[PDB]
DNA sequence: GGGGTGTGGTAGC
DNA sequence: ATCGCTACCACACCCC
């Protein structure tokens, strides 16, 4: 048990915190992309016709910790109980729940007092640990595979369990849904054999956002080819509008007012003009969503393809913490920012690159919330605020980065206890050169 | 036109 | 108890 003013509070909740790990892994897949197809050059062109394998672990955390579970959940049965991963009891994130907890209604992300309430009397929640060590062990099996197959020619980290997968068609040969279908056999089955029992699903594509959807028709193992000359209304109806790509809780309220409350993609496919859905929620993503209803994707979503190595390049770096901050003193502020720049100065000299620009966000307690929250330890109810800072000549000084991130923070005028969470940034980035001189 | 900003949106949760 | 993390773009304004 580790307070915020601990010198060891930032370990010890990255330690815990799922989300770190799920950042750091992605990160670190990131790099290990730009270092592995340094001097290939096997990326996608306007030449090329390709298909996108979009591949995923079916309720990745709640599989590899029953597959792990210790001796005191042996008697667990996968397919017969609702299992969630979490720390706690009350009001803990469920960090994935099983197939089984998803008939009851319960979702990623809830609370286990939440999901709780939603079994019938004689049924058990069970909860397992974290198990991180091995989730970071079963992806690594996942694209140990993916690349033994020999069948991708681009492979594209999305995460500690998803990669799209771009298969390139030469145009001699003919590409078949047998075919397809069978690649995706091969693939489950394989990755199911060497992630010793964890399971893929697979949506197949001419298009990525058709591969996402398609990824989430197939879900729980199983698999979807769905190519643009498949498209049904028995296809969109099976969405809700917010499984469509650029779609989070406030673009779907927003549609769901401007189109008289559509149920599946269906509907708002035959109920939408582009032009009221670029008003109703911004151009650039009415755009985005307009061409996603037809299958196409956009230009910002084809860059992954075209230059996934400018895509993949990290352009910042940065820290979040807004779980346990309870500060009494402006001296602790500091020296818990200090600690995170020195956390922050590590990261930016394991690669290399200096930083021109800083940011420090944080949240404050709303006037009126509760001192302390629902959460254990959460942030509760506020309001964020943000300043930024470009610095001179780019640096990966201590003294500087860390001073002006204490005067960005004693200029944005957030008394120490109303403090709730901080947000520490290393903007713009450049590449340390063999020339220093001047 | 270019450059800047803090806020807020999506994505991966 | 409980561990509410990162990274990118879009936007509405301001500057020269
Ligand atoms: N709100 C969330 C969503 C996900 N995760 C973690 C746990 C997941 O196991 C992992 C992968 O995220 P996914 O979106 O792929 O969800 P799942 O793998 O758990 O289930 P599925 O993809 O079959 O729907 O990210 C989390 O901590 N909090
Ligand atoms: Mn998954
Ligand atoms: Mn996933
Ligand atoms: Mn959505
Ligand atoms: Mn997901």
């Amino acid at each position: 048990i580790v307070a915020c003013d601990d010198p060891d509070f930032l370990t010890s909740y990255f330690a815990h915190s799922r989300g770190h790990h799920l950042s750091a892994w992605k990160a670190n897949l990131k790099d290990k992309f730009l270092n592995e197809n340094i001097h290939k050059y096997t990326k996608i062109t306007d030449k090329d016709t390709y298909i996108i394998f979009h591949i995923d672990f079916d309720c990745f955390f709640a599989t590899v910790a029953y597959l792990c579970r210790s001796s005191s959940f042996s008697a667990c049965d996968f397919k017969r109980d609702p299992i969630v991963v979490c720390h706690g009891t009350k009001n803990s994130d469920i960090a994935s729940c099983n197939y089984v907890a998803r008939s009851y209604g319960i979702k990623n992300g809830m609370w286990v007092s939440q999901a709780e309430k939603m079994l019938p009397n004689g049924i058990k929640l069970i909860s397992l640990p974290y198990t991180f060590e091995q989730f970071q062990l079963k992806s690594e099996a996942f694209y140990s595979t993916l690349k033994r197959l020999n069948i991708f020619n681009l492979i594209l980290p999305i995460s500690i369990d998803e990669a799209v997968c771009v298969r390139i068609i030469p145009d001699n040969i003919h590409n078949t849904n047998t075919l397809n279908a069978r690649l995706c056999e091969e693939i489950r089955q394989e990755i199911f054999q060497g992630t010793n029992g964890c399971t893929v699903s697979i949506g197949c594509s001419d298009s990525l956002v058709l591969a996402r959807l398609a990824l989430k028709m197939a879900k729980p193992n199983g698999y979807n080819i769905t190519f643009k000359s498949n498209l049904s209304e028995e296809f969109w109806s099976s969405f809700k509008l917010d499984d469509l790509p650029g779609v989070g809780h406030s673009t779907l309220s927003r549609l769901e007012s401007t189109f008289d409350s559509p149920h599946s993609l269906n509907d708002l496919r035959k109920r939408y003009t582009l032009d009221a859905l670029k008003a109703s929620v911004g151009s650039k993503l009415g755009m985005k969503i307009h061409l996603a209803l037809q299958g196409q994707d956009d230009e910002e979503s084809l860059k992954i393809l075209y230059d996934p190595k400018e895509v993949l390049q990290r352009k910042s770096l940065s820290i979040d913490i807004n779980w346990g901050i309870r500060f009494k003193n402006i001296t602790q502020v500091d020296l818990f920012i200090e600690r995170g720049c020195q956390y922050l100065l590590e990261k930016l000299n394991e690669i290399n690159k200096t930083t021109s620009q800083i940011t420090l966000k944080l949240m404050r307690r709303c006037k009126d919330a509760p001192i302390e929250p629902p959460k254990y330890m959460g942030m509760g109810r506020c309001d964020s605020f943000s300043r930024s800072s470009r610095l001179g000549i780019p640096t990966n000084e201590f003294g500087i980065i860390a001073t002006e991130m204490k005067s960005l923070y004693r200029t944005l005028g957030c008394p120490p206890m109303e403090l709730r969470g901080l947000a520490l940034q290393f903007n713009k980035l450049v590449d340390v050169g063999p020339d220093n001189n001047q």
